[PDB]
């Protein structure tokens, strides 16, 4: 007995949809949902999606409020739809997926992931919900997350961090590190060995190793001497070159964080969505050095050092493929006389 | 001789409506009011209200620019409408009241509060405006604020703070502490003895007593020992419990401010309006501890200590009613073996 | 072969329009442009202009990404249109000019600035683009910027700072100080001797002289004694008077920056656009001192001292005209007994 | 190399999308597409769909301009999608289907109906397009229309009429009567014996038999005597009873057409879509007789007489199922003492 | 002292803008202007233009309510702007021109047509307004209409019909036939010999000659015999060929009017604007004969006969240029063995 007024009642009284009975007066004007409180209209939701306002309001109310995989992981694993939940994309302020299963009558393609319409779609299953591990076993295509072992299913240990109501975090009171499983055409797929992006912010950047503490504290030349990085072009790739009109390198988030402490800069997120590699139009405020497309990845500095130190430096230019967040990331490696000139996540 | 172009002229030249003569070219497109400056359109106002764009623009231009009672106080006193002014609600970016008296032809129910349509409504009167004290005396229902004594009318000393153009402050150059009076059905009502909320922000929180300085500076155990708060569950209620998936307690703003200095958190204001008790969907970023409905009140720590220390702790569960901002706030008091387990502003 | 899908392709792949071939699927809903990525819609642009959404999207994509004069300089020089580029106004999130020349078929009045429709308009020319110095020579009306000398054309050295993708900066890796030239009715005009505004922010304010370091570090009385400013009303004009309900003086940005370090305040930008003199409705949060129209100018303190010390202080009230950013700024000078009472950028 | 500007160029020059090269300037404002002609904006399309304005404009431009089956026939046959065409629904001013195959990049689920995504969907194939008969033979699910015989496949003769640019007609210069074929899970179905609705208008109603000429020309009693319809309640069912507050019967379009010649009436199409049975809220203007839900079907009078004369009239109330337009239509048959009381297309 | 409220007051009381003092309460919601009457909102104007709603409302209120030249005549004469009036385009529900002179502060480029901004624009002058004949004499570019002779200037007799509040008519109580004059670069032009379109409707078509009475009354073969039109393909061009899937000919409005009496048809006006030649996507309802682009012109049958009988019929295909409504209309003339095959207004 789903309704707009019942969804709004749950939002007002429970902070989100919680299956409670009740109705509150609602008014819809343009792309905003309001409710009357003390005689005046109070905004409950502003539709930033391409779905109708009342439909997006119901999907947002029915969002998953447990720690869930970050949308970039779900996209890299080919997830098309979620089973009986909504994975809300807080970077886009929209549902991560077009359709639903057992959530909302307007967006539902099926009520259960067992319907034949779900067979060709990669359905997201959550082992924390009763019967979802078994639904994954019977699904033709799907991705499963669990907190423990599944009998006979070989696990892939995912990232330490998960998204809880839009906050990316490594859980202390809740579990955020899941076992990951994937099935393509009825066959459980071996997830590849992968690095993970650290999902940090530029404003609240914190080092997660002794090498990252030394990058942020030590000067460029003493850091490169301490970690034996001579000939690996860290001056260009990680630190960044701000001497010319075109900004050189600056592809690691830690390098942007070190620069951010000294001088500010504009990072234009021209495709605003969660992704393993992010592209920004950067403008350095101190120098005026800029780059239209500056690919940035948040790898742990130790992981980036391991990647670049494991490459053959005897070829002028080559594509280096590295698995990060379960996806193959192509990097462009440019060398000269046995030393690195540049290394960057290749712009497609 | 009111007009859209005249309202816009006053906004451009005087910063708000100031009864001046003149007109500027205006363009309305969707919910925004623009004016032509140097050949280009410059935004003057974005309608975030449920009123028509030109009507909301005129009410915002005609907003009260003197320190006025915060909307939560006006709502707790049952204020329906203001006399010949607009109380702008800066938390909702909308007028605090549906209708006006002597302000705008589109929203006016009357030109003077003496019209019979105003008799059943609780009209807000401001003693700082000539003839408004007398209009309150003749009103059937109303709320009056004054800077001094009114002959024969027993005053209620309101909060130290008032809102001046959306800034809540305790006035030094202006008076913000008013005498409050209320009339229901022609009869002046005795306003109850009340506590006041402190109206502080989490980002700019400042202690307003020696006990509040000690809460923020001292460790949990030495503070509870110094102020003899053993057995009053301050560890749960004020400090907050972040060890389980459900966030425990955290109902006093000062407790959130102390936590905010160490680790950040998301506070989702799902009913965004000014109220004595606020409800937030909180997510602790450090631990992942969360609570869908976490009621928070900004009381002075000394006032909260006085409330909890004045309760009988011999009953398992009971409703404790405390007058705060002239309204009765129900608190849920849970005890065991003569000690507090929890105390929180009861979720309705 | 211009198209919406081609503009969006360039934005997605190049960060802006870069003349590349290709098309991406686009969806327009209301005032927002989206593109499909991984099956979901991702916002590329939100129209904040009065132009149609697809037209504004194309003008924003075709924005000048080289350091350009700040819109206030272009407006003060009478610039109506740009030659074969779009000067994007980042303070208004809109094009600085109504029409274009050789940019977009919907906004174009001409394809080349040589068309007779451009003769009466003051066209902006950029000497950094091939053939634009010659187009200025043949234009009836225009403004030219160059990085070096133009044979026979007497230059005017502009401000040190320029806007690069909305970031105002003094270039280190790029040139931001241009030579300025102007022509009215076929005749090259002598640009007047002028002061320049410093274009600083209140949050990131940095002193640019020893006098500005002393203003921010020294107490009011020792600063006024050190720089011999007794009788020049700096206590009122620069420091500001917060003792009465009406805020006194506070017309220099450096004075607001000094106050901002101690106590916060609301600055309501009621005409949000780039201008030499800005008008704000200010509310001091500490005292409650407020002013509906507080004119603020960001001059270097040394420049403001030179202006006020070069005035005759023997008249009660007079208009003082000072050239700032190539425009004549009227100031109101009020004196008594040979001393300054107030000096402010005159409210029109 | 599809684009908004190219789609508009085709609309302007060819009256619809015709694969021609070219671009015209376009402006999108709200839900309307305009083009500049002689300096002014001219409306090309108003979006009445739930799709984004530019997407709906492209689907409308790419509509099928050949006589196609009426949407009610396609829906009754379970058609989900069309192969490389858009069946435009002129009753809804929207595409008849959610997705496309080889039409528009925004709505396409596949470029060819041979893609595995199309296998479970009932794809509409048109034998008039080269290779579509063979695509139907290889499709798992589909509906095929042809103008002549298909080797091996036994045909179902469809209705005489088809929709050509929203005009339902029986072709004289073009063929509108198609052979219909259908496959479910790779098996060619035996389409059932079916009646067809005549798809006539109330304003331009024309009789299509000698019995229909006699219904419109003769008086009620002489018509019922001539065709031996005594005891079949035609006075109620077809002619209509306007003597009570509730309008009696009036379920055949021919009966409404006969009434329309004498007196007018309001027919409120509360679910505006193409369907075998239509429901209207009818108000007779002459008498004031009204009915909230008056089901109307346009059957040939001879076909309706054959249906009612082939029923058992010995039961008080029963559901009578009739295959009309290939779908099962339920009728409610009410009898008393061997005579009809009422017979109507069941409201369910 | 122009205002939204004053424009609305005039609309309500005078039926249009009439320079009366007064103000009525107005509400703007989306693209509609409302006024409060007896407590409820009543729609005054729905914006169908690309201008802001309040600007379009004011231009519509300030529309010319005297018989004015039809927009197609003004466009063909190169009219850019009107002098101190608004020519409302009722076919587009929008102003015929982008800018105004002395009408509305938002659209005005000048207050008088004597301003230098108006010199290069072809300004429309109306001799019925005092001083406009003299303003035309002093204008560099312009078009003048008069009811009588102008000393020294030789006139061009325009069409009999004019538009009065959107009704095209030949005046009986008012004069609608104007003398036309035109100046280009200060020189009075010699307007060319021109035919005029008759501007008739299909639903209210009336013959305006004995030949037109005979076309509508006589049969095809006796009409062609009476007016000696054998070999001129009137069977195809004027009568229309409905025997094939592609509708043949049907380019004269009189031919469509004759067909309309017998059978109905859909005329899709895909570029809805006033033009000498109109293009329609036609669908004949009786036969199903259709044509995507069917150019239609409303010439007097005698004028069309004179044009086709004055052509050389010895070439297979050629462009025939005819001055109609002062513009050059291209026709395509196809011949074979000395006889016409087709003649149509060229689609270009
Ligand atoms: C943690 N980790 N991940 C990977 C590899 C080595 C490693 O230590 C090798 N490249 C792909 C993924
Ligand atoms: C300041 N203050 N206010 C109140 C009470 C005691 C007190 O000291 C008693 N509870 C209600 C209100
Ligand atoms: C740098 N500078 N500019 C000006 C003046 C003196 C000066 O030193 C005189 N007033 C107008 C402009
Ligand atoms: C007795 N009787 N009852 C009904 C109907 C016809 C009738 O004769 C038709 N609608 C449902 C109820
Ligand atoms: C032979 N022939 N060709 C054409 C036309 C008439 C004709 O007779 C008219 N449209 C263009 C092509």
């Amino acid at each position: 007995a789903m309704s707009l007024e019942n969804v709004a009642f749950n939002v007002v009284n429970k902070g989100h949809f919680d299956g409670q009975q009740g109705e509150v007066p609602v008014s819809i004007i343009n792309n905003t949902v309001y409710t009357k409180v003390d005689g005046v209209d109070v905004e409950l939701f502003e539709n930033k999606t391409t779905l109708p306002v009342n439909v997006a309001f119901e999907l947002w109310a029915k969002r998953n409020i447990k720690p869930v995989p970050e949308v970039k992981i779900l996209n890299n694993l080919g997830v098309d739809i979620a089973a009986n939940t909504v994975i809300w994309d807080y970077k886009r302020d929209a549902p991560a997926h077009i359709s639903t299963i057992g959530v909302c009558s307007m967006t539902d393609i099926a009520k259960k992931p067992t319907e034949t319409i779900c067979a060709p779609l990669t359905v997201f299953f959550d082992g924390r919900v009763d019967g979802q591990v078994d639904l994954f076993r019977n699904a033709r295509n799907g991705v499963l997350i669990t907190e423990g072992s599944v009998k006979g299913l070989q696990p892939s240990v995912g990232p330490k961090q998960a998204s809880l109501n839009g906050v990316t975090l490594i859980g202390e009171a809740v579990k955020t590190q899941f076992n990951y499983y994937k099935k393509v055409d009825g066959v459980v797929q071996q997830l590849p060995e992968t690095y993970f992006t650290q999902s940090r912010n530029l404003q609240e950047f914190k080092p997660r190793s002794q090498m990252e503490i030394d990058f942020l504290e030590l000067a460029m030349d003493e850091f490169i001497e301490r970690y034996k990085l001579e000939g690996y072009a860290f001056e260009h790739i990680v630190y960044g070159d701000f001497s010319h009109s075109q900004l050189g390198g600056l592809h690691l988030l830690i390098g942007l964080a070190k620069r951010f402490k000294e001088s500010p800069f504009e990072l234009e997120d021209f495709i605003p969505m969660d992704s393993t590699v992010k592209n920004y139009f950067i403008t350095d405020a101190q120098t005026g050095s800029s780059k239209c497309v500056c690919s940035v990845i948040d790898l742990l500095l130790d992981d980036f050092v391991e990647i670049i130190k494991s490459q053959d430096l005897s070829v002028v230019s080559k594509v280096v493929k590295v698995t990060i967040d379960y996806t193959e990331i192509s990097f462009m490696l440019w060398c000269k006389d046995g030393h690195v000139e540049t290394f960057y996540p290749k712009l497609q």
